[PDB]
């Protein structure tokens, strides 16, 4: 009989200094998801308002189903929030990326109850993040829910977890699945019925023990393994708590059956066979709405990612929305989840690392798509590691290892960090953030660097958690690092793909970033407030040419893509032309006359064609075609150049 | 039947915890409050004193508690931000480590052994003042933690840590109309309220009854003995009791004094109609060795030394002080300037804290007759000229103070270099400047002309000197220079500062910075790091510097004679000057028994010259009072005397 009520439709202000004692009448109206940094946090100057803001909404006991207790669930309040019911402080949280709850049954004394939520995203030495290349969008950017449950219920107060913990064990062709639940105010005489359901919902296992036994082991014969995108099979665990034979409360969670390994020489292994993890990272924001994404935004992001053919996503730099982790479960993406422990170690932030890390594991333990827990990102950027940095990490490593025996810990290291720094040796695996070819150096340096690490530390699995290069709507025929041209970014990824994708020992690579994202302190490239290293634009409206370089290597979608479509006016008499395709042969036609048929090891078909007058280019690979136009001109169209 | 229970003994303390402990710690460090974990690392320098989160833990045995309907936890001082847990449950948070706060915890006393965990924190953030000040932010429970047992119906304990009673006297001629306001909680409409106002000897002088529904009464006292400063710090006591039947289920009380005052822009401070020059000192709430974990005797000793000095006012900077110390000022007739730690840099996001601390200051100290001005900020424009956020912040405080307290004025402590035409100076009722001409560059003589120039330009704003001072360690010279840190130059500086300030009646109040040396862990100057050495007495209160006696000469009617330079013995010159302070008219000086001359000092600064030959014994005499010292001729300056 557990019921969930949406509570998203709220008075807001940034000027209050105190909890209002009655419903405000002159405050601005918002419906959640909401953030007050939607505009000021994506235009630059690092001027997005950071402070304390108040939300106000009235909760009428009448317009409510009746249960023994009413909880207020908050899926995301960035960064720190305080909750008042009728003026009385009832709950506080620090961490803008996790779910927390609060039982408010006793505070609903009135017919109409005033719920005020203050949210804060300022500076302080306690709550992460504080130093990162991404806007700390303030507010209630995820749902706010009201949960009505029986007096006896599965746990809602333990670190915002689901109250159920499923752990499959694979014995041969069968699965033995531990389904542990956690109860609150349970009577010794109640029973718990455990059911494991089919992908089509057909009951495959069921058992029944008393409330006293919150753990059970159900067998699944001939279990269909969660084999990622090949076959991302999902079972459904479902526990009901019964009084008499009435079921007063029940919880559930989809789950997946899989084993995996991270061999330091063979790379990632899934269910016994090698499964190369090649993919991208994604931030949880979009142009114009800050980070108040709706479900369709998640759906659209994953669709664009799966269209690219990525088999892994690095979900930096923080815990993402549950719905997006679900999508990754259904689609078969291997995910790297982490906490906002980044850039500089604040000693007084140790508690917050432990707090967020626990919510990360507790709330997401049941996502088959997740295989590693990231402890920190570029944490030694400030300098070499301290004893306090090392202790803070060991504490987290041990805590994760004890809570979850089925996954591995990882680290994302700043490029410059000495490979002999003690902190690299703490977690199971590690990945480096390298920007050779954008932040100086040459893109040819990446391959060698990785190799030379692997020679030094051949038994620590090494990944590339970050690589990328900026790209706006600038174009040139001589791509060069620093021009922000779509072409150079395309050349950069061509070389990166050829270097990384051919090295099996790199257990995972992650393009930074899949999309452009909000970083209000950025002021470069002709458009401020954004990091432009994505393969797709901040509004998900334009796939850059580099997006198709990756489709050529990783997608089973037959396609043909002409690069350069936005670079029309060119001065040279002969011009270079590049086609990306996952098909063997590609023929290019300039104004109807074929310029040749080509194949390519690396799926990058490089043509050279005469540039005379106005020409129309057409790429054909079997039954697939694409269209580009160009035009000779006497001088370079400066509208293409950043200057 | 309200009962207060001390709760300071045996607390488990740690700086290494990461979470609230589930059971009573067995290996933590035992402490008894008042306590601060910065008692050493916060007074030695390096700015390294530990700032973060540390945990206190102690058991509450229900049996040992008296029988009452409700049990409140009270905290007089938790620097800077704290959280309260009762059996792992959170039940209260607070921001501001100088105010009193309480929390009703009856319903979480579910066991016979209840685990109370208070987490205290003094870190870095943009919300809670202070964050940039020249004094240590001592962490921990440095003031009393009490438990209050009261009846279900009781006087308010949840309104910003107030007393639940607000006494406001009005002086109509030779009589006083005393307004008595009390505040209740869960009061039955059929209970009564008995207001009684008693004597300085406790003899009932007025009394009225009313039902719980009338929480405001005006009682008369004719021929009222006014609180007239040091001349007569007369104190009545108000006393309201809540009765159910003729049981008295709860009762509150407060001392108060009835006085009027004015801050005239030309006549200075006026008290009860008569001019009453406010010339005094500032005082910090710390002390060498124990950080800010002060016991009553330390408050007593602190004001005793001030009373010996004869100061008529104290600037209790930079924050709300302890309740005991405000009381003492009430008893001794000192006129007090109180303020909040809104200091140095304006943080936009700290606005809510300025309002909470300022609301707490006024509610928790409205009743102290010694207080006349509420300070809004100290050197708030240091890190720049006044902008709109700073100015809205100040107007908001100014109006709130004026709305809650009609009988007092608001002031500010302006940093020295702040343009006198800053819109910031125009917000409060009065203002004072913090000037260090003669220490932070400049010359001591500049103080007079500067104050004259402001007074010319702004004749209608009462101007005071909220801070002046000069460092002084145990260094000595016969050639005082700004920057040698010598006891001599600091005495010369304060002589000149006295002749300039004490003769200008329009300055409504002067505050020597500071009465005592104090803890400022970021300082590293003078030969002893971790302290500000601008006091007239040293951090441990064991040595009154010469400058101390220069003021006693001007403010004490305790007749005395002081030889300065007692610690400067070996001197090189053949003739040496000898400074004597005395509030008597004539001083004769004797060198080895032979008299070197009588002297009458109008300014009480008796400057003699004497020969320096061999071992000389100096004796100063003013009637029946004498003082002694010793000097010695030497060939070369004693290097032990110079900072070098
Ligand atoms: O940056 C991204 O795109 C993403 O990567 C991660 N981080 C990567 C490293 N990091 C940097 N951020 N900004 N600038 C530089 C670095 S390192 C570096 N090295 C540089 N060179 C110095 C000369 O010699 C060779 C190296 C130069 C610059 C930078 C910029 C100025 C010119 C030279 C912080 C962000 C963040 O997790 C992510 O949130 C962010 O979005
Ligand atoms: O300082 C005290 O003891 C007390 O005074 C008040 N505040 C006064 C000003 N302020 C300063 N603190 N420390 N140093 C300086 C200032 S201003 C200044 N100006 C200076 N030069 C400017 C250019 O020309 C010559 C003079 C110099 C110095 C300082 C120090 C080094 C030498 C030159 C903060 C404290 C505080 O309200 C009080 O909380 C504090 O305890
Ligand atoms: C993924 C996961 C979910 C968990 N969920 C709960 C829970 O909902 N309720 C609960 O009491 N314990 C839960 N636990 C475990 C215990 O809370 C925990 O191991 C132990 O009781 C320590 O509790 P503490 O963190 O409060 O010290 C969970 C553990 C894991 C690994
Ligand atoms: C010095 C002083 C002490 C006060 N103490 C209390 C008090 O203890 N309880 C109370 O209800 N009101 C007290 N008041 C007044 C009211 O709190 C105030 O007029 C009004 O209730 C403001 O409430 P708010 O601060 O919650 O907005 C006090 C006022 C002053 C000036």
């Amino acid at each position: 009989m557990r019921e969930v009520i949406n509570f998203n439709t709220w008075a807001f202000t940034k000027e209050a200094t105190e909890v209002p004692k009655e419903m405000p009448e002159k405050w601005y109206w918002v419906t959640l998801p909401h953030s007050w940094n939607e505009i000021d946090g994506q235009d630059g100057g690092n001027d997005y308002y950071r402070g304390t803001c108040y939300y106000a909404k009235q909760l009428k006991k009448s317009e409510l189903p009746e249960a023994d207790c009413y909880y207020l669930e908050l899926r995301g309040a960035n960064a720190s929030a305080d909750v008042y019911v009728n003026g009385k402080a009832v709950a506080h949280h620090d961490g803008g990326y996790s779910t927390w709850r609060v039982d408010i049954t006793k505070e609903l004394t009135e017919e109409e109850n005033l719920i005020v939520i203050a949210v804060e995203n300022g500076v302080n030495d306690r709550v992460y993040p504080q130093n990162a290349d991404f806007t700390f969008y303030g507010g209630l950017y995820r749902d706010v829910n009201i949960i009505a449950v029986n007096k006896s219920h599965f746990d809602l107060d333990y670190y915002g977890g689901p109250g159920i913990k499923v752990t499959p064990e694979i014995k041969g062709a069968d699965a033995s699945v531990e389904v542990e639940v956690f109860l609150t105010n349970a009577a010794a005489d109640q029973k718990l019925v455990y059911t494991v359901k089919d992908a089509e919902g057909k009951e495959v296992a069921k058992t029944e023990t008393a409330a006293g036994e919150t753990k059970a082991v159900l067998s699944i014969p001939a279990v269909h393994l969660w084999n990622g995108k090949k076959d991302p099979y999902l079972y459904t665990a479902e526990v009901a708590l019964v009084s008499g034979e009435e079921a007063v409360d029940a919880v559930s969670t989809r789950f997946g059956c899989r084993t995996f390994e991270i061999d330091p020489e063979r790379g990632f292994i899934l269910n016994g066979e090698e499964y190369p993890l090649r993919g991208v990272s994604r931030h949880q924001d979009r142009w114009g709405i800050g980070n108040a994404l709706l479900p369709e935004h998640h759906r659209e992001d994953i669709d664009l990612i799966c269209e690219l053919g990525a088999t892994t996503i690095r979900l930096a730099h923080y815990q993402h929305d549950q719905y997006f982790y679900d999508l990754c479960d259904e689609r078969g993406l291997v995910i790297w989840a982490e906490i906002p422990y980044i850039s500089s170690h604040m000693p007084n932030g140790r508690e917050n690392t432990i707090s967020q890390m626990k919510e990360l594991v507790v709330q997401n333990y049941n996502h088959p798509s997740i295989v590693v827990w990231g402890l920190s990102n570029e944490i030694t950027m400030a300098g070499s590691s301290d004893e306090d940095l090392l202790e803070n990490h060991r504490i987290l490593n041990d805590m994760v290892h004890e809570m979850d025996h089925t996954r591995l810990t990882t680290i994302a290291v700043v490029s410059m960090c000495d490979i002999h720094d003690p902190y690299i040796q703490i977690p199971d695996v590690i990945s480096y953030n390298h920007y050779f070819g954008w932040y100086g150096g040459d893109v040819s340096m990446n391959g060698p660097w990785m190799d030379n690490f692997h020679k030094e530390f051949p038994n620590i699995p090494l990944g590339m958690s970050e690589y990328g290069c900026e790209a706006l709507n600038w174009h040139t025929s001589d791509p060069k690092q620093g021009d922000y041209t779509e072409e150079y970014q395309a050349y950069y990824h061509e070389e990166m793909i050829k270097q990384l994708f051919t090295r099996k020992y790199i257990w995972a690579t992650h393009v930074w970033n899949m999309f452009d994202f909000g970083a209000d302190a950025r002021n470069e490239g002709g458009e401020n407030g954004q990091n432009h290293k994505g393969l797709v634009t901040f509004d998900r409206k334009y796939k850059k040419d580099s997006f198709y370089a990756y489709k050529a290597w990783l997608s089973d979608e037959p396609f043909v893509h002409l690069c350069g479509k936005r670079y029309v006016d060119r001065v040279e008499d002969t011009t270079k032309v590049t086609v990306y395709s996952n098909l063997p042969e590609v023929e290019l036609f300039v104004n109807g006359k074929s310029a040749g048929k080509l194949q390519a090891e690396d799926h990058f078909f490089h043509f050279e064609v005469p540039n005379v007058g106005e020409s129309t280019l057409v790429a054909v690979a079997g039954e697939y075609k694409d269209e580009s136009h160009i035009r000779k001109v006497d001088t370079f169209n400066e509208e293409y150049s950043l200057k």
